[PDB]
């Protein structure tokens, strides 16, 4: 459900003048047709992520737990601290030669092809077969792992009763089946441990305490739900800044260490996640603004991302800046797990696609938002190497 600021289809594709706009008038707001605050200002989009004791990432137990995403401290802090060590940069370090074999191989898929689509035959599998690989999904399981993977997040044949239904079951099908194949998979690896995450996480150990099955698996849906589309989002979104500002793109094809600057700036420029949700767990004054507990306090990354207070030239994409302390990644305790390795599949898959060539956006299509007002990105985004 969107906001009422933002209006056509055009707006949802780049809403960020709108949310610059009320950032301006209304730092903090009451909408009253959504029945939440939205926070658009660095300052007080960094508060509240910093202080989960005010505002909570807890949920509704009707809603689905996603393992870590919605509890607070302390239990938060255990179960994250267990899963914390295999996801830093050192540890994932190591995969960059395979991701790079898998980037290779999907633009190997499209070579004679003279136009084709980023998310369908490049940034959507990279995450599931990268992820499948990490978790120690094997080779020959991966069809119908990614397939439900891909039924998780599908979108609707229209924005209907009837279609957003056939979604919703679409969807809730894909989770029953990732959740089936999981245990079944946490199972095999709870008796034979194998050279993958899902082994490493059952053999963590902190305090004494290790995790349980039910936490494996919650945690392993949460890094489809958290880590796939996202992603996609994170080479599309950058593909698509770098088909729209072609010098941005030809300056990182020259200078090719700049790729790490390109995704952060992508990630600030293009926030996959451009919104961030807490429940207020107590009263507390924001600026002038009353938050009482039980209500819901939106911070908008990409507003947040675009703030004058924090950020030189905000609405331009710069590939040198000095810093870049966005919060696309959020910020404090439930900051991205997966940072490193949304890094370092968006570097390789920018590097690759440089490396083949300029690349340009295809004439007429109709750009297709993603139905989320929470997520930033295209379900499809045609290109064309030169
Ligand atoms: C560009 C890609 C991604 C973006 C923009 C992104 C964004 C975010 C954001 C904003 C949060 C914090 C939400 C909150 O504070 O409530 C988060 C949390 C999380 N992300 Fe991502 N994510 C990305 C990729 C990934 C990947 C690839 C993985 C793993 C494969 C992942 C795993 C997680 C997990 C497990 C959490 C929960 C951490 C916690 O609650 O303590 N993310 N992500």
């Amino acid at each position: 459900i969107p906001m009422q600021e933002i209006k056509s289809v055009e707006q949802q594709l780049y809403p960020f003048d709108i949310y610059n706009s009320l950032r301006q008038e209304a730092p903090i707001r009451y909408d009253e047709s959504r029945n939440c605050w939205d926070v658009f200002d660095y300052e007080t989009v960094k508060y509240i992520l910093k202080n989960p004791s005010l505002f909570s990432s807890k949920r509704a137990m009707e809603e689905r737990q996603e393992s870590i995403l919605m509890m607070d401290p302390p239990k938060h802090t255990k179960l994250r601290n267990l899963v914390n060590k295999a996801f830093t940069p050192r540890a994932i370090q190591h995969l960059e030669g395979h991701i790079e074999e898998i980037a290779d191989y999907l633009l190997d898929e499209v070579s004679s092809k003279e136009k084709f689509d980023i998310v369908e035959d490049f940034a959507g599998p990279l995450p599931i077969i990268v992820i499948a690989e990490l978790l120690g999904v094997p080779i020959q399981d991966r069809a119908l792992f990614k397939k439900y993977s891909d039924d998780l997040v599908s979108g609707a044949e229209n924005n209907s009763d009837e279609a957003f239904a056939k979604m919703m079951q679409k969807r809730n099908e894909g989770v029953i089946f990732l959740q089936g194949y999981f245990k079944e998979i946490i199972a095999e690896r709870q008796q034979n441990k194998q050279e993958d995450l899902i082994s490493l996480l059952l053999e963590a150990e902190i305090d004494g305490e290790h995790l349980t099955e039910e936490e494996v698996l919650g945690f392993c849906i949460l890094l489809l739900v958290a880590g796939n589309e996202t992603t996609t989002n994170l080479i599309t979104n950058g593909v698509r800044y770098m088909t729209e500002d072609v010098d941005v793109q030809n300056e990182v094809r020259r200078d090719i260490s700049l790729v790490p600057n390109l995704v952060e700036e992508t990630l600030r420029y293009y926030p996959p996640i451009q919104a961030i949700g807490r429940i207020a767990a107590e009263d507390v004054e924001l600026g002038e603004c009353k938050i009482k507990r039980g209500q819901q306090v939106i911070s908008w990354a990409a507003s947040a991302n675009r703030d004058s207070a924090k950020f030189e030239w905000p609405d331009t994409f710069v590939v040198h800046r000095k810093t870049n302390p966005h919060v696309s990644f959020g910020f404090g305790i439930h900051f991205c797990l997966g940072a490193p390795l949304a890094r370092m599949e968006g570097k390789i898959a920018f590097t690759k696609l440089l490396e083949k060539g300029g690349f340009s956006k295809v004439q007429n299509q109709s750009l297709k938002p993603i139905d989320s007002p929470f997520v930033f990105g295209v379900k499809k985004y045609e290109i064309a190497f030169n």
